[PDB]
């Protein structure tokens, strides 16, 4: 059994993280979202994934390959050069995932949630078609794509893309399972899998779907991103309470690695995460950030609802609120205040900026 | 006698640009600036030049030896781990400077101008001091910094880097002829030199100055990149009058490639740039916009002050004014309004921004 990532390039939302590295790669939670979802992928048992990719990374060939030697399961690795879209993937890849009559998975990156992937391998052989489709509850219909389901089948009736007429609460979370006659109907122009594919085999009635317990994020947008850092590190408190770091200045679930320092006399609040090899100096307020590796923060800041990116240095006395995020080595001068500055890649900030605006 | 270019690392100004190509390799009236700097230093005679990086750029290394192949001057490379800044870059390369006690030119790439460098060598050889700049005019005083000069010597007393006392017209113009004793006095630290360096060479009075005679522009921002191409075309007018390509619907100073295609019934207005391979469609009107190379303008589209990158697709109906510069691969849809907006690249715009706002 196999597994499609689509993880080909240019998350356009988080921009100043991904125009330094690609969107799997940044760091969530002090590991890369495509570590976690390969990791759980081969908690489930799948044999070898195969990841799809229009921009060229290098340096994720570099990861994946100590990866598929680091975990034990293959990865081969579908390259494109055009931009294929979402459906367009599947087509490039597909005489292999032709070669085994066997439903796949296929997975998107930006989603972070707790995966029920044999519980779904057990939905698809319980309901008998061709694909399933995995959805969640929302607590805003008016800005994703509802979708309408059956009370104990849960086969789809209508895919319904625009919201603002209240039909279903759900809506999509980002994995399907297809088998290879789905593969079949997928052509090779770039077109979109969940635009039209899915459209019409919601018009033939041929999808299935499957409710989520509750712990689900699409993390493609920066504030989503810090709201899917929130709830990995309850779900993480209340699955593995030893991992998150305790401590008299420490308040909530805070997650630390071996290789960040910690300086005296700082309170650092709740849902933080913070990355490999970072300095936190003596009184560092930091709730609700997350601070990527070798980041320093220097004293006495105050930081809360922001993405610090790699080799920074924000300056003494600096605050820091409302979803801003540091692009990698921004340096931040002394006694400055960012609100809502998304500041773009080796940038120099000496203005404080009051009022959110990108800083390029 | 040989020439250091000061090349590095990410200009942050004319950042659509510079996230897709380094700064030196945006194509300036169909051509590269550095192709331009080495190519008016190989008219000059200079034996080899040296270029200094801190960003990896290995599309410039591979431009930079098909150029070495091209101009039969020889081509070094100075490679920096971190940003030596523009001090730094002469003492990196300093054992290569000292192995001959000639002056040396040492140059930014941002600047485009009429490249006096006999001239430049001969009021060297004149003066006989230790370091030269070029100096020239500007209208406003208050943007850049000042440089005082006394008549028939053109010594400098004073360097001062802030404006608004108006103590001298000339600012500096990006030129050095630099002595092996300077960069004895030049030290191994990320340190910029017109920072501190110059500063001290101008309180020993050691520094001299040499005035263009005009066509000066530092093309660091979009805006002064327009009005350097405007700058530029006027000047290629004067001088190679039948290089710019002529016509019934063109209108003032036009420079086209052999390779780009220009529709029918359209009107090219005045100091219009085209790349090679653009494809302009039927009934467009350009005016003091640059065009990079394999961009698609489609039909009866107005265009006025902007730039399009590489591998745009300006739908039909849309109107562009205000320096709007579209990043690499920017697709914007039919019938929309762009004022002001500095688009990132790969992006889709389907919405009209009528303020200068940053397109993320
Ligand atoms: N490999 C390949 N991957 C793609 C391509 N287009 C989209 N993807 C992937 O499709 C997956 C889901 O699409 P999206 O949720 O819209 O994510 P995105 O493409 O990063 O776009 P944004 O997150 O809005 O910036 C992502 O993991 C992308 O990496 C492509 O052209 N080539
Ligand atoms: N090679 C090297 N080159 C550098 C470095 N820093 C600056 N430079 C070069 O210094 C030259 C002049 O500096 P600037 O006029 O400020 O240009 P810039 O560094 O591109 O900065 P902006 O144009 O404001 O974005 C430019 O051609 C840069 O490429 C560096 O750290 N390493």
């Amino acid at each position: 059994m196999k597994a499609l990532i689509l993880v080909g390039g240019y998350g356009t939302r988080l921009r100043p993280l991904t125009l330094s590295t690609p969107k799997p790669l940044v760091d969530f939670c002090n590991k890369p979202i495509l570590l976690h979802q390969v990791e759980a992928l081969a908690a489930a048992g799948v044999d070898h994934v195969i990841l799809a990719v229009s921009y060229m990374s290098q340096v994720l060939e570099k990861e994946m390959k100590a990866q598929e030697q680091r975990l034990g399961i293959r990865i081969s690795m579908s390259h494109e050069e055009e931009p294929l879209g979402t459906a367009g993937p599947l087509a490039l890849a597909r005489d292999l995932l032709s070669e085994t009559a066997d439903p796949f998975f296929v997975l998107n990156s930006d989603v972070i949630c707790d995966f029920p992937f044999q519980a779904m391998v057990q939905f698809h052989r319980h309901h008998g078609q061709e694909g399933s489709i995995l959805v969640t509850k929302v607590e805003e219909p008016s800005k994703y794509g509802v979708v309408v389901c059956e009370a104990d089948t849960g086969r789809i009736h209508r895919f319904v893309e625009k919201p603002q007429v209240f039909v279903s609460n759900k809506i999509n979370a980002g994995m399907y399972i297809l088998s290879p006659a789905v593969l079949q109907r997928i052509q090779l122009q770039p077109t979109s899998i969940e635009k039209e594919v899915f459209p019409i085999m919601a018009k033939e009635g041929q999808l299935y779907a499957m409710e989520l317990q509750g712990f689900w994020m699409d993390i493609g947008q920066p504030k989503d991103f810090l709201t899917g850092m929130c709830l990995f590190l309850q779900s993480l408190r209340q699955k593995q309470p030893e991992r998150l770091c305790s401590g008299p200045g420490i308040v909530g679930n805070v997650l630390v690695d071996p290789s960040a320092r910690i300086g005296q006399n700082c309170s650092i609040g709740p849902n933080v995460s913070l990355g490999p090899g970072v300095v936190v100096e003596d009184g560092v307020c930091i709730r609700r950030c997350t601070v990527l590796r070798d980041a320093r923060i220097r004293s006495h800041s105050w930081l809360e609802s922001c993405i610090v990116g790699w080799r920074c240095r924000v300056g003494q006395w600096v605050r820091m609120e409302n979803v801003t995020v540091l692009g990698e080595d921004v340096i931040v001068n002394d006694e400055l205040y960012l609100n809502g500055a998304s500041v773009l890649p080796h940038k120099s900030i000496g203005e404080s900026v009051p009022e959110p605006r990108i800083i390029m």
